[PDB]
């Protein structure tokens, strides 16, 4: 189960986050660990797509090679906090498991720049027990946490050294089909 309630970033830039362009999930934190996906790659697009605000997302094992994609329109419940109902889709935006109640993720901006970002997502699907998982972004999936993202990790209270890198995957990333799948 989750337990935070995640603080968005003060000041928080709608547009600026959602501008369709990917993000790159460099370092993540699980707070109910299990036995994981000790290895894994995640990147999502985020835009305003004919006015609807969506995320789009992919995930991939690296050592499995289970991989997947979601389409997701984010309803707003404060600025940098969303409810996101997602639909399991292939990565041309044919659905293969349709939105239904109970399958949403929360989402919230604790941070954001241009380049990096923090943030804090609780995922409830059908019924599996899961917790809170916070992300750090990169504009550049190569990136090293800067100092911005770092400190904003220390004022949420996280100890960043705990957060598992995702660098030494070997992940590629189809960035075309995360920024079209804002449309579907
Ligand atoms: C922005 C960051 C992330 C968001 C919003 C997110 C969202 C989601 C969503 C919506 C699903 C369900 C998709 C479906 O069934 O169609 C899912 C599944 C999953 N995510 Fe993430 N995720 C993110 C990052 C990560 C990262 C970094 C990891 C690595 C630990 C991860 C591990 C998983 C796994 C293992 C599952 C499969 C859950 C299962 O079915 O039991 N996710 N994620
Ligand atoms: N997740």
């Amino acid at each position: 189960a989750c337990t935070k309630n995640a603080i968005a970033q003060t000041g928080f830039n709608k547009d600026k986050y959602f501008n369709g362009d990917v993000w790159y999930v460099t370092d993540y934190l699980d707070l109910e660990p299990d036995d994981v996906p000790k290895r894994y790659c995640a990147a999502l697009a985020a835009g305003t797509a004919s006015g609807k605000l969506k995320e789009a997302l992919y995930h991939y094992d690296p050592k499995t090679q289970d991989t997947f994609y979601d389409v997701s329109e984010l309803q707003v419940e404060s600025l940098g906090k969303y409810t996101a109902n997602f639909k399991k889709v292939d990565k041309n935006g044919n659905v293969k498991v349709a939105v239904t109640a109970g399958n949403y993720y929360t989402f919230t901006v604790m941070y954001a720049d241009d380049s990096s970002a923090l943030i804090h997502t609780c995922l409830h699907k059908g019924n599996k027990d899961l917790g809170d998982l916070y992300a750090v972004l990169n504009r550049n999936k190569d990136a090293a946490a800067g100092d911005k993202v770092k400190s904003a990790v220390s004022a949420a209270t996280l100890e960043f050294s705990k957060f598992i890198s995702t660098k030494e995957n070997n992940c590629a990333y189809d960035n075309d089909s995360l920024k079209s799948l804002l449309t579907k």
